[PDB]
């Protein structure tokens, strides 16, 4: 997507913290800053954090599915996911 919306509220987010923009380098309470923060933007707040409760090599390599079935609702997550990687040339 070329949705500025999103990654201008999460990357203004992460910059601050030194949250890393491409999710393989997260850490387990990085991955769920961007679970948490992401989830309100949209207002889904009932995303599975407990079953994301891992770090971002974890996330990062485990298929749609894999996340789909732990909690199949956070297409919208992913979708911001892809514009962090690619927006920043991969941190």
């Amino acid at each position: 997507g070329s949705h500025m919306a999103a990654l201008e509220g999460y990357r203004k987010e992460q910059e601050r913290l030194g949250i890393p923009y491409d999710p393989i380098h997260w850490s387990t309470d990085q991955v769920l800053h961007w679970v948490v923060w992401v989830m309100k933007e949209f207002s889904m707040t009932d995303i599975d954090l407990t079953t994301l409760n891992i770090s971002g090599r974890e996330l990062c390599s485990l298929n749609q599915e894999d996340f789909f079935q732990r909690v199949p609702r956070g297409e919208i997550l992913w979708s911001h996911l892809e514009l962090l990687r690619k927006y920043v040339l991969a941190s």
